[PDB]
């Protein structure tokens, strides 16, 4: 049984603690190795209808092997004869009975595919996808056409590359955590943004610059440029955000906020989220300032209106997003909206317009 | 607890069995509505983790509104002085312990997402959905164009339609059987392939009557309409099956130690719809032969010959396979995808090469 196989294992880490010789913890150890290797062979009865070799059932088998890949290294030192770095290792036992196999014994709650509020979450995002990816093939259609061509396209190919995975950010979040969508989402939710707002500035900035009323032919306003200059803005994001992820490494942990529920969650910590954040807000700070000072910008079927009006509405989502997130425990549904609407504000509000003078105005398009 | 919450349910439905009197059925009855109710409240532990109004937890506490009732209705049979008839219901509850209890209480097998062979089959209809769409939207957009005109728009928008239905499929069979996937499925598997073959068998009646005074039933709207017929008679078909055979996740035993979870779909349920698309196949092939060697539309018709020709392996391959093979939810599924994939590659590939690579 693995309800007494976990009872021998917490009882033999008990007899290490209360250990006056090298034979209360050899037997203590090699007792406990065999109920963890008893205890793997089982199933709980929550993956009881789960295939052996599903994604759960394989990261149950392996909290153990790390486990029982612990005791052979007690146990290496305590045949040695360094009994005392032997007794240390029993608190790295119980630091692994929580963070890899505990999930698996008790009951955990964690955000369902079933809440309604993920079930509009997912749905909209199809929707996202959907639009996204008919934006995308009208403008690679309507490549060399003078309102596409006008305007900065690789510019705008990173702009709905950032709006894509942002609608992509959801499923990550929505998934039971795992490292692998713990992963995901700080890269995904981190770097979606940062690609809509680092290319939007560097488009803003271009309009800023254009507005000036013999002269000197400007620099850095090739579309080389323009892709280099977004390019090494996204790379800071992407530099800030896999540090952390190394310093910080991805795991799906066991969180204790209300008194009676334990809640599986990602263990992305403050510094995880603030400091790409605050990165993101850098860049739509400086968006809208650009935003705002070419607001009046005929140029384009009043282009800039539109970058302006989605500018101060992702001001309001962000500032919006940092009392909810750190003030309430409604964090993973505040950052799936947070992220789903700042992006549906950009595709709808700056590709809109331009769809309608393509697939509805063709004579306009000329 | 639950455990001993189902032993109390189980014996006293053995006291029924064994009943010599209507003291021995009232109290048995009354014992286990007190039984039943506290197995309610309570939650198995492969539910520990759902919220309690998941649509599971639902349909766990739901089982026991329909056993919980039945004790009522056996409880009104007994006390009435018909204890004859309050005993024949004991049978009643058994199964109303299996159909909707016994999936959360067993260790029960069925096909999950993570199974290498549905990661392929989901991955492949992901794929056939975008493309389905990216085709549907070049159709839409290039309307006007000569090379799409010519054709019968109204049937490629059925054929299209069909096609990314036959693609959304896989995601109703994969499902974990629940009244909705069960439904959902059996209209969807039917209805998607007949969509096709309606349309193309439609399509093809059309080339082999132009192989020879104004034609009838020519035109776009008659095109539709013929075409909407043979769907309906799918439609009459599948519904007139799922009314008389209401569809239901079942526990299923074809092992002798695992237990399945399926949908409780029936041969007749499958060999009816099954049948008529296979009349359809049939027909569409003998139309698509006829009209092999027409060069009409960019060699259409070359095109069409071999997509049926695919489609009747396919279809003859699936019968032995199917009924021959305990692989029937992910036979269906490669089934549905594949045939709908020759249809979506051998035929509209080339219509946009015509359009998107080599625009004359
Ligand atoms: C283009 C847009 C409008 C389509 C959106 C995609 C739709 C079809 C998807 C996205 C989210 C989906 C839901 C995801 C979660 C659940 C919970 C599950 O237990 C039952 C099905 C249900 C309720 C799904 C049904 C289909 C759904 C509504
Ligand atoms: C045309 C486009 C919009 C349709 C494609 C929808 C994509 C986003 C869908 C289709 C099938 C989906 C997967 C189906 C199975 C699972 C199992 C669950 O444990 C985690 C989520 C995961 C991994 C899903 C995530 C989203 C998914 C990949
Ligand atoms: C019309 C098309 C393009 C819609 C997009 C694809 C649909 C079918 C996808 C998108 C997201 C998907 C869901 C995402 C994750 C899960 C969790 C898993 O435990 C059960 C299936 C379920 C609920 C998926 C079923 C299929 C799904 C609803
Ligand atoms: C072209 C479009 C439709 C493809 C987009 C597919 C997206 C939605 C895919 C690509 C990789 C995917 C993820 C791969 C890994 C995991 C970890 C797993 O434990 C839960 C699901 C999750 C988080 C997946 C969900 C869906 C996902 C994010
Ligand atoms: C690129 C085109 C063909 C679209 C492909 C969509 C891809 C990205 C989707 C479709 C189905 C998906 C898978 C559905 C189920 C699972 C099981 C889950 O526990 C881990 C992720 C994994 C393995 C998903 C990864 C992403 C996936 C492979
Ligand atoms: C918008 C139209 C044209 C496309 C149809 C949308 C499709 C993809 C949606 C709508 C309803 C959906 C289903 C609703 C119910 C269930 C039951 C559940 O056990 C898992 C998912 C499953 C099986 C869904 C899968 C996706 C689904 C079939
Ligand atoms: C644990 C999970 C649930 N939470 C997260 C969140 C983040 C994260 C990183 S950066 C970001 N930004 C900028 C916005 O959400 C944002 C961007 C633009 C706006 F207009 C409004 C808000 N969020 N990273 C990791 N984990
Ligand atoms: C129990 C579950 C798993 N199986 C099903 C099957 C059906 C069903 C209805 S019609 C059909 N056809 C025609 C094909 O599958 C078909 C179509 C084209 C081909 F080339 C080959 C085969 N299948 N309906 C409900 N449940
Ligand atoms: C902008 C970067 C934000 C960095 C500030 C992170 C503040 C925080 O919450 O982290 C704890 C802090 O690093 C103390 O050890
Ligand atoms: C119209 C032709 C119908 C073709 C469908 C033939 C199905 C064969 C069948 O009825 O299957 C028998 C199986 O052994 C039962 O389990
Ligand atoms: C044609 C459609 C079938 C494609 C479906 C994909 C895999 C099916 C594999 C089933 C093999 C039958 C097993 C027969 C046997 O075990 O002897």
């Amino acid at each position: 049984d693995l309800e007494d196989n976990w009872e021998t294992l917490n009882d033999n880490l008990k007899v290490i603690e209360k250990a006056d010789n090298a034979a209360q913890v050899k037997d203590a150890l090699t007792k406990m190795r065999a109920a963890a290797l008893d205890a793997q062979k089982a199933t709980p009865p929550k993956l009881e209808d789960k295939s052996p070799d599903s994604p759960e059932m394989k990261d149950f088998r392996h909290g153990f092997d790390i486990l029982v890949g612990q005791i052979d290294d007690a146990l290496k030192l305590a045949n040695e004869g360094k009994v005392k770095e032997a007794q240390a290792a029993a608190e790295q036992l119980k630091t692994t009975r929580n963070a890899y196999i505990q999930k698996y014994l008790i009951p955990v709650r964690y955000l369902e595919w079933s809440n309604i509020e993920s079930i509009i979450a997912i749905a909209f995002s199809c929707l996202g996808i959907l639009v996204t990816l008919f934006v995308t093939l009208i403008f690679v259609l309507y490549r060399d056409t003078p309102v596409v061509k006008s305007s900065s396209r690789e510019l705008c190919y990173i702009i709905l590359a950032g709006i894509f995975l942002g609608y992509v950010c959801p499923f990550t979040l929505i998934a039971k955590p795992t490292t692998t969508s713990c992963y995901l989402q700080r890269l995904l939710v981190g770097l979606s943004s940062a690609m809509c707002y680092s290319a939007l500035v560097t488009k803003t900035n271009r309009i800023a610059r254009i507005l000036a009323g013999c002269t000197r032919k400007p620099r850095f306003m090739s579309a080389w440029a323009q892709v280099i200059i977004a390019s090494i803005l996204i790379s800071v994001q992407l530099t800030l955000v896999v540090t952390l992820i190394i310093m910080e490494p991805p795991m799906p942990i066991l969180s204790y906020p209300s008194i009676k529920e334990v809640y599986l969650i990602c263990n992305t910590s403050n510094l995880g989220v603030v400091a790409p954040l605050g990165y993101n807000g850098l860049l739509i700070m400086s968006c809208t300032y650009y935003a705002f000072k070419t607001r009046n910008v005929p140029a384009n079927f009043n282009e800039a209106k539109y970058i302006a009006f989605t500018m101060y509405t992702t001001c309001i989502i962000w500032l919006a997003f940092v009392p909810i997130y750190f003030g309430s425990n409604y964090k993973i549904i505040t950052t799936c909206f947070a992220v789903s609407l700042s992006v549906t504000v950009a595709l709808g509000c700056m590709f809109t317009p331009k769809m309608y003078i393509i697939i509805a105005k063709p004579e306009r398009n000329v």
